[PDB]
C-alpha cells in the first residue's frame, strides 16, 4: 500500500516581521509507503494533533549563528510538537499501535529515522490531544518555569502575562494551588473573564484597554509583585519592574510582543534589579524532559480528579494549520492552538 | 576640651543629571566636645579616612518613596563609609584607642548615635585605609558578587566592566585566582594596561575607542562569555548578551553608565535571555556583612602571601573630596577612591 501524504511545506524564508499564510503551501500530490525502509531503526507515525507554538515564527528565519532548534528549509515540510501513531517501527522501544508524542512534520505521515526523542504516551484514556499541549512541552515549561525558577512561596504575589494561553493558564493555576495571589493579563474581554472564572485568578485586566500598564498593575498589586512569570515582554516587563518588590523573581518564559518586530523595543529601568535585588532568569524546557517523570504524574492525576482545568482552541485539518500558527501572533487562539490532522479510531468523544 | 570640626555639607538636593563640585560646601566655624554626651549610648570618632563610591550619587537627589539608604539631607554632613579612631565611648562593644569602619561623617570627628552600624578592625598591621575598600564595603561586594552571585566553575570566560575601578580590579583577581579566563573594559589606555600588567587580566581594552562594542568583545571572547560582572549597564550589556554563552550569568553590581542620564537608555536584546537561559541577577551588599568574617579572613591572607594586588588613589585632606567624588563618575580616580581627613600618628612609606 502506498497513500496520500498532504504535507504544508516552508515556500521560504522570511525576513524580521510577520508570517503570512502565504510563506507556508499545502501539497496534496506527495505519497508514502506504509512500511519503514528494511535496515532501518526507525518509527513511521500516523500523525493526529499538531501544536501550533509562537517559537515556531523564529525558525521562518534563516540564521547564520546556530541558534537552539535548528532552521526550518524551504521546501520541506514545517515540523513541530504533535501527537502520532505508530504504523510500523523497526525500533525495540516502539511497536504498532503506540501512541507517541514528540517532534513530527506537518503532514499525514511523518517517518522518524531518531525515535529515541519521542515519548510514548501511557495515559490514552486522557484525551490525546492533550499530549500536545498540558500533558506535552507546554505544560512541562508552565511546571519547570513555575515550581523551579520562580522560587515561590505561599501568599507571594504572582502575575503572569499571556495568562490565558497555554502556559499562563497553567501557570496561574500552579500557582493558585500553592498558596499565591495571582494576577493574569489577556488581550480580550473574553479571555479575561476565562481567567476569572474558569482558572481561578485572583484577578484579570485587559491590557489592551490600558492607557498606562505601570498604574495598572499598581492597582491589582497594591504591595507591588514578587514573581513575574513572563510571556510577553516589551513595556509590560518596564510595567513589570517598576512594580516589584525586593528580592523578586521574573522567568523569563519568552517575549511574544517581539518575535515579529524588525526592531525589538527599548527595556529602560533594568537599574531597578540592582536595588530591588531581582533575579531575571531565562530557561528552555528543552532541558529539563528529566523532569517529565514527577510532572506527569502531578498533572495526570490533576487532571483525572479534575482539579485543574484547560481550554483547547481546536481547528480542523492540516490545510487550517497555517492559519492557526498565524493567529497566535494575532491572539486569535482562545486557549492552546490545536490542530486536528486526523481523529484516532474510535474516538466518542462529544463537544461544542 | 573642645576643638575645630570642619564639615562637608551637601548644599541642595540636585535634579535628574550630573553632581558636581559646588553641590557641596566646607565649613570652618563649627566644633565638637571630646567627649560623649552622659547617659549616651555612643561612639565618638575621629574621622581617619574616607571613601568615595558612586553610590553616594544617587543620595544627592530627593525620593519621595524609599531607596535602600536615606537621601543626603541639605545643611548636614555627606556621609559614607570610612574608618574613624573611637576617642570616647558609651557603648560596650567600642573601646577608646580602636579603630572602626562603617558609615560616618565628611568631617573631622563624628558622634556616632547608632554604635551597631560600625565594624571593629582587627587587623591594624594592614594599611587602614583598606577598610574603605578591599577590606571595607568595597571588597566585600567584589567577594559576594563574584564567589556567590556569578557561580563560578573553573575554567569559564568572564567580563568585567569598569574593570579597572575598585571592585572590578578586585572580582578580576578572584576570578584569574579561580582558573578563569577574564577580560576588563576600561575608559583610559592607562587603566587598561594597568590591568595587564599589575592586575593579569588576560586582556582589556579601551570602551571608548571601539566604535562597536560588540564586536570588540567577539575579538576578545571567540567563543563567547561565560559571566558578565555588570558595573555599567547600557549598551555595554546589550552588547554583552550578544556575546554571552548558554547558561551565562550576569551579577548585577551596578550600572554607572546610567547614574548622571536624565533618560536611561535601552536594552533591546532581552530575548536572548531566553534562548541562551541566561541569569541576570542585582544584589546589594547591605544584605550580606554575615558573610564578613569569613571574607575577611580570605583577604587578609592573599594579603599577606602578596597573593593580590591593590591600588588605591588617595588625595590628602577633607577640603579635597568633593573633587576627589566627581573624579568618580568622570573615571579620573585611577584605583579606589581614598580621602586622608586625618592619619593616626605612627607609621608605611608611600611615593
Ligand atoms: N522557554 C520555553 O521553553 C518556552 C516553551 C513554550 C512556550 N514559551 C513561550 O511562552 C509564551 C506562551 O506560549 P503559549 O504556547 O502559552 O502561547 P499562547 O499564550 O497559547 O498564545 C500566544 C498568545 O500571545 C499573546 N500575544 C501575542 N502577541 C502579543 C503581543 N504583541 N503583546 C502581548 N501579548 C501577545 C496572545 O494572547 P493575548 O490575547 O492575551 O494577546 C496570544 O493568544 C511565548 O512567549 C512562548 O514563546 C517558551
Ligand atoms: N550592588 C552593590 O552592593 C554595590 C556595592 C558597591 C559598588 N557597586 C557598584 O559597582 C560599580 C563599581 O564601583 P567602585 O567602587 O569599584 O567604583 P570605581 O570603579 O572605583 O570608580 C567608578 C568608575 O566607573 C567608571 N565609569 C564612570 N562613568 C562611566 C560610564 N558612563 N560608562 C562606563 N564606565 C564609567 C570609571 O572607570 P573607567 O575608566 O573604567 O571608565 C570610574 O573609574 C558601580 O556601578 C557601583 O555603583 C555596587
Amino acid at each position: 500500500v502506498v497513500v496520500v501524504n498532504k504535507q504544508v511545506l516552508l515556500k521560504h524564508f522570511i525576513p524580521e516581521g510577520a508570517p503570512k499564510e502565504t510563506d507556508m503551501e499545502l501539497v496534496t500530490t506527495g505519497t508514502i509507503r506504509l512500511r519503514v525502509p528494511e535496515g532501518s531503526n526507525a518509527v513511521l507515525l500516523k500523525n493526529l494533533y499538531l501544536s501550533c507554538d509562537p517559537y515556531m515564527r523564529m525558525r521562518m528565519t534563516k540564521h547564520e549563528e546556530a541558534s537552539y532548534v535548528d532552521d526550518f528549509v524551504p521546501g520541506a515540510p514545517i515540523t513541530g510538537f504533535g501527537v502520532g501513531k505508530v504504523v510500523d517501527s523497526s525500533h525495540p522501544d516502539f511497536k504498532t499501535g503506540d501512541y507517541v508524542w514528540g517532534l513530527i512534520g506537518w503532514e499525514e505521515y511523518s517517518l522518524i529515522t531518531k525515535p529515541q526523542g519521542l515519548f510514548k504516551i501511557h495515559h490514552t484514556e486522557i484525551p490525546l490531544s492533550y499530549y500536545t499541549g498540558i500533558l506535552g512541552m507546554v505544560g512541562l515549561t508552565a511546571y519547570v518555569g513555575f515550581y523551579d525558577i520562580c522560587s515561590p512561596k505561599k501568599g507571594e504575589r504572582v502575575f503572569v502575562s499571556a495568562a490565558a494561553g497555554a502556559v499562563g493558564q497553567i501557570v496561574g493555576q500552579f500557582a493558585k494551588q500553592f498558596g499565591c495571589y495571582v494576577v493574569g493579563s489577556a488581550g480580550s474581554d473574553e479571555k479575561v473573564n476565562l481567567l476569572k472564572t474558569k482558572f481561578g485568578f485572583d484577578e484579570a485586566f485587559n491590557y489592551k484597554k490600558e492607557p498606562d500598564l505601570t498604574k495598572a498593575l499598581k492597582r491589582y498589586f497594591p504591595e507591588g509583585i514578587d514573581i513575574y512569570f513572563e510571556n510577553v515582554g516589551g513595556p509590560m516587563l518596564e510595567a513589570v519592574l517598576h512594580n516589584m518588590r525586593i528580592k523578586g523573581r521574573i522567568a523569563a518564559c519568552g517575549m511574544i510582543s517581539q518575535y515579529n518586530l524588525e526592531k525589538p523595543e527599548g527595556v529602560h529601568n533594568l537599574f531597578l534589579i540592582v536595588g530591588k535585588r531581582i533575579r531575571l532568569e531565562g530557561f528552555l524546557v528543552f532541558d529539563h524532559y528529566g523532569s517529565y517523570p514527577e510532572f506527569e504524574e502531578k498533572v495526570v492525576q490533576l487532571i483525572k480528579e479534575e482539579k485543574i482545568k484547560y481550554l483547547e482552541d481546536i481547528v480542523e485539518g492540516l490545510e487550517n494549520a497555517p492559519a492557526a500558527l498565524i493567529g497566535l501572533f494575532e491572539g486569535r487562539n482562545v486557549g492552546k492552538q490545536v490542530v486536528v490532522v486526523s481523529r484516532e479510531k474510535g474516538h466518542h468523544h462529544h463537544h461544542h
